[PDB]
């Protein structure tokens, strides 16, 4: 007794089949780990073999000191290759590669828990208010304007078509967000994942990646990064041919005082002052055509060459490093209309 297109939503992010596809394209034994054996006792254990294994990779540990540590990873989480000896995770982008498995298995094993443990019965357990906002209304033009015009010309492989707009109140994230809704600088922004982590993503909220976790990946280090560009963050959806139906996640994120950095720092603490890093873009929507929805600083100009040069990044990423920070406002279903 739930509208059409949410019901649609909680079979989409609760889709035992959608995790099983993700374990064996992971390359996992789903005869020696199926979902149910997933535990989060098994989870922080598995960064175990990454926080004291990565601690070992920038010397080179050598086999004698190795073997040993790529060895006891397969007893918690096994993987099957075919017939071709297990890949080490002696080399850079192996205990790296191993880490977005993990951020996913986190999310996959929490999206199973939710199913098993206790469809409306499972939208219940997701604590969130999720709404559909609707094709015609303006509240539904102004994100359309954004997702039609903040489209890059580098993420230009598909188009970007807009399926269903649903609003989020998740539990808590109103009480949570009260301290920042004061703060100045208030954008509402894109964040884009995998489908099966929106299990953890609407139950939890956006956290923080854990501080075991792998180093690098991490341009900044551990924040909850955002962009303007709805492709950049399009592209974290990691959809395929296969599956071209997509989420993405819009965001009220207060970010004050910004530390502007051109270039890569594992920022390991802010520079008191600062209460978000803008990493700056090359592309930026043009800050003339920048919409006001409720004190929020909706930025969805199209791509001006802001001629900002001593920089890396072809657009701009807003990280914050306290997931109070964060107050979700939409949940976007999407279709990648894929050309190669
Ligand atoms: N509750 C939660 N528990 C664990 N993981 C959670 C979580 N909520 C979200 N995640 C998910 O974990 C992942 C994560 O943190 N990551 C992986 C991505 N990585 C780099 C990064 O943030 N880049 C980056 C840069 C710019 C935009 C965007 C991103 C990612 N998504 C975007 O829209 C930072 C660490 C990510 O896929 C996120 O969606």
């Amino acid at each position: 007794k739930l509208p059409k297109p949410v019901q649609d939503l909680i079979k989409m992010i609760f889709d035992v089949e959608s995790m099983k596809k993700a374990m064996v394209e992971y390359e996992i034994d789903l005869q020696k780990m199926p979902l149910g054996k997933l535990s989060k006792r098994q989870i922080q254990a598995a960064y175990s073999i990454l926080s004291e294994v990565q601690q070992a990779v920038s010397q080179g540990s050598s086999d004698s000191q190795i073997l040993d540590l790529s060895n006891r990873f397969y007893t918690l989480i096994p993987h099957d290759f075919g017939m071709k000896k297990p890949p080490l995770l002696n080399n850079a982008d192996s205990v790296q590669a191993k880490a977005e498995m993990l951020d996913n298995l986190l999310d996959i094993e929490v999206a199973y828990s939710l199913l098993r443990g206790g469809i409306d019965v499972n939208y219940e357990k997701l604590k969130t208010d999720i709404k559909v906002v609707d094709r015609d209304s303006e509240e539904a033009e102004i994100i359309r304007k954004y997702v039609k015009n903040t489209h890059a010309t580098t993420h230009n492989a598909y188009d970007l078509e807009v399926i269903d707009i649903f609003k989020i109140e998740r539990e808590g994230e109103c009480q949570r967000y009260k301290p920042f809704k004061q703060l100045h600088n208030r954008r509402l922004l894109w964040h884009g994942s995998r489908t099966t982590n929106f299990a953890g993503i609407l139950s939890q909220g956006l956290r923080i990646a854990p501080p075991e976790a792998p180093v690098t990946g991490y341009m900044f280090g551990k924040g909850i990064y955002f962009a303007d560009m709805v492709s950049k963050s399009a592209n974290y959806c990691h959809t395929s041919q296969g599956d071209p139906i997509g989420l993405i996640l819009l965001g009220e994120v207060a970010l004050g005082n910004m530390y502007e950095l051109k270039h890569a720092s594992h920022i390991s603490k802010l520079p008191k002052g600062k209460h978000s890093v803008k990493g700056l873009g090359k592309t930026t929507p043009d800050p003339s055509a920048n919409i006001s929805l409720d004190g929020v600083d909706v930025p969805l100009g199209t791509g001006i060459s802001s001629g900002v040069n001593d920089t890396s990044l072809l657009y701009n990423e807003y990280i914050v490093y306290d997931i109070a920070q964060v107050n979700l406002k939409y949940l976007l279903k999407l279709k990648f209309n894929f050309k190669t």
